[PDB]
């Protein structure tokens, strides 16, 4: 799916952002940005509309919904694929998420082969 899809990692973690940076590179990707919270993503995504956005779920302060749900509030591009990253997974949470653009949800930590398993499972609907 393109060897340079744009990704946005807003994980406040002070080390996880580094792991994914490489991991993605292993999948053939050289174009990622970074933030520290939703207010940051909203101000940093006005850049050019990333094709992919990775965000934790509650590490910065509130949650990522408002950060994502807002993206959907737009239109013509509410399909922005998002692979939110979280520990474990409660259906109640993965639901309100997909109901928006959180369409992608990968637990963590994942192995480049594991992430590759989820990503490929999503692009099957995007058909690139």
């Amino acid at each position: 799916a393109d060897k340079e899809l744009k990704f946005l990692v807003v994980d406040d973690f002070s080390t996880m952002r580094r792991i994914v940076r490489n991991l993605l590179k292993e999948l053939g990707f050289n174009n990622v940005e970074e933030a520290e919270d939703g207010v940051d993503a909203l101000n940093k995504l006005q850049a050019g509309g990333y094709g992919f956005v990775i965000s934790d779920w509650n590490m910065p302060n509130m949650d990522g919904l408002e950060l994502l749900k807002t993206i959907r509030a737009d239109g013509a591009m509410s399909a922005l694929p998002v692979l939110m990253v979280t520990a474990e997974a409660k259906k109640e949470n993965i639901i309100a998420a997909a109901q928006a653009g959180a369409s992608g949800y990968v637990v963590k930590p994942f192995t480049a082969a594991t992430l590759e398993e989820k990503l490929n499972k999503i692009f099957e609907k995007l058909g690139m």
